[PDB]
């Protein structure tokens, strides 16, 4: 019955320390970011992640800035933040405190491939639509996640809620400023970033979330390269060599293979809808992406939109359709496709 009690600000509302008590402590992922904790709230019995990363006092922390302005329901809530000792001697380290997950996509997707199963469609759809929906609100504040990837996606595997949660690579994208090309995970970098673009934009999220949505079809990574330029060349291998005009647009500052067909890159009976929503984020100009709110529109996820879908488990879809005034706001237009009918 060990109780940690700590000092910790709210992540929303008034800068009003409380303090908050906590149990059960055990260790469910780490990374060069440092280490990720699951814990047992003593008073409402909650499950909550603790995210423990090494801190200076002097700089401001860019992730807490971040997490504490984000209130969506496909993102991990800050609940709170504190600071502590930890592995070293005279260092502050910085905790978040955020909601608890049981499962990812990386979890399931393995699963899955394990049993040499390809994921239902319906989870492809649920999954990919939220990842979208999320990419949208953190776009609106022109934030870019920089690391979408299987094992950042937080899965309920009752209720089909996916959750974004890791914003250790997540930066405010200013216009001019320029920004890090080695970013990502190296399978799911935009080609861009490959090129050593340091003015790109939020569209390199959309990238990553298309390979994602191909990984989810194909069973494996789309493009599973090694470093340097061998990413690209497993990039070429589907898409074809890039033009000088999508270079230009990439990085503004060859070995010549035709493009393979997108029908033939995944596997018999994969839905048409599918594969040209793939088609419409795999692509080299980043401008030729579709944004995340126009992803949500694509007809592939009309399925979700009707109204006599459900769950394999037989429980109704989690909330899909609730988009708020700031959400809405990026494209108003699509409210339309996106608040189907019955939802209004
Ligand atoms: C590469 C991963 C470890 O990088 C990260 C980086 N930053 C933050 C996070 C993070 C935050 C909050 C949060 C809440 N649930 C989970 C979770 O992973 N649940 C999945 C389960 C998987 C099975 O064992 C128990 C945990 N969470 C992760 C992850």
């Amino acid at each position: 019955s060990k109780v940690t009690t700590v000092v910790a600000t709210p992540g929303q509302g008034p800068d009003r320390p409380q303090e908050v008590s906590y149990t059960d402590t055990k260790v469910i992922g780490n990374g060069s970011f440092g280490v990720v904790y699951q814990a047992k709230l003593c008073d409402s019995g909650e499950l909550v992640a603790i995210k423990k990363v090494l801190q200076d006092k002097r700089f401001k922390n860019r992730e807490l800035q971040i997490m504490r302005k984000l209130d969506h329901c496909n993102i991990v809530r800050l609940r709170y933040f504190f600071y502590s000792s930890g592995e070293k001697k005279d260092e502050v380290y910085l905790n978040l405190v955020l909601d608890y997950v049981p499962e990812t996509v990386y979890r399931v997707a393995r699963h899955y491939s394990r049993a040499k199963q390809t994921l239902p469609v319906i989870y492809v759809k649920l999954y990919m639509y939220q990842l979208f929906r999320s990419l949208a609100y953190i776009h609106s504040f022109g934030i870019c996640h920089r690391d979408i990837k299987p094992q950042n996606l937080l899965l309920d595997p009752d209720t089909a809620v996916l959750k974004l949660c890791d914003f250790g690579s997540a930066k405010q994208l200013v216009r001019g400023e320029p920004n890090v090309s080695y970013i990502c995970s190296r399978y799911y970098r935009a080609p861009e970033l490959i090129f050593g673009a340091t003015d790109y934009t939020s569209s390199i999220d959309v990238w990553s979330a298309g390979c994602v949505l191909a990984e989810l079809l194909l069973g494996q990574p789309i493009f599973p390269g090694d470093s340097g330029v061998d990413q690209l060349v497993e990039i070429i291998k589907v898409l074809g060599t890039p033009t000088r005009e999508q270079i230009r647009e990439m990085n503004p500052n060859f070995p010549q293979i035709k493009a393979h067909p997108w029908t033939k890159v995944f596997r018999p009976r994969t839905p048409p809808e599918a594969i040209a929503l793939c088609s419409r984020l795999l692509e080299y100009t980043p401008t030729a992406r579709l944004t995340p709110l126009e992803a949500c529109a694509h007809s592939f996820f009309d399925e979700l939109r009707d109204p006599n879908v459900k769950l394999p488990n037989g429980r109704d879809t989690p909330a899909l359709f609730n988009f708020t005034t700031q959400e809405l706001s990026s494209n108003p237009p699509l409210a339309t496709i996106l608040i189907p009918p019955h939802a209004r």
